[PDB]
DNA sequence: GAGAGCGGCGGAGCCAGCAGGGAGCTGGGA
């Protein structure tokens, strides 16, 4: 229904705000907690043949340390995102001169488009996200523990302390849902803190490789 | 010819493999 799809847009915007906050970017508190009525007042009440048309939902955020990181998110119109739409989005990325973006696909993009995302990867970072994936925050589940992204100096200090190579660490795939949530890439180490039945707290390090 | 020696005559669960079905570019004509 129209009310259901309005709820869907509000919830997915809340998940985008939580993801951008967890990735280290700057979001406002009221942007973090928007109600359904407040979202409807801000963007429109009936999106079908109405005001919120999935184009005005793009978000400008910047990193806390660097105000020129300038990450956007995009909500494509068509359910099947293709090379034409991705080329339009990347050309737009070129004139506003930003490097990183998120694409929130309705159902799925074409294999040629998802390959073009890999081909465009060095200069511009493009990530595919389904609307079904972002309908809930997976980091709030009781099974999922806390994930902390480590800096390069911290990783170097860790490997010097334990006298380890990068191969000897446990691994996590780049296609992992938490890895895609944090936007981690190959070669980085994620730090997992979980409660322990026997010791109380246990810390595990995993290499994204 | 006898002795004989060798010649021939069930079930369960991961991979490969093909087949059918859309994007997407390209030559032809509007």
């Amino acid at each position: 229904d129209d009310e259901e799809e309005t709820y869907r847009l509000w919830k997915i915007r809340k998940t985008i705000m939580q993801l951008c906050h967890d990735r280290g970017y700057l979001v406002t508190q009221d942007g973090l907690d928007q109600t359904l009525e407040e979202f409807k007042a801000q963007f429109g009440g009936k999106p079908s043949e109405g005001r919120p048309r999935r184009t005005d939902l793009t978000v400008l955020v910047a990193h806390n340390d660097d105000p020129t990181d300038q990450m956007f998110v995009f909500f494509p119109e068509e359910p099947k995102v293709g090379i034409k739409t991705i080329k339009v989005y990347c050309q737009r990325m070129q004139e506003e001169n930003i490097t990183r973006a998120l694409i929130v696909v309705q159902q799925g993009m074409t294999p040629s488009a998802k390959q073009s995302l890999v081909d465009m990867a060095p200069k511009y970072i493009l990530e595919q996200f389904l609307q079904q994936e972002l309908l809930i925050n997976i980091t709030e589940h009781e099974l999922v523990p806390e994930h902390v992204v480590m800096t390069k100096e911290e990783v170097t200090e860790l490997l010097a302390r334990y006298k380890l190579r990068e191969n000897q660490l446990p691994r996590i795939q780049a296609g992992d849902p938490v890895a895609r949530y944090f936007g981690i890439k190959r070669g980085q180490v994620v730090k997992i803190i979980r409660p322990s039945e026997t010791a109380g707290r246990y810390i595990t390090y995993r290499l994204v490789q």
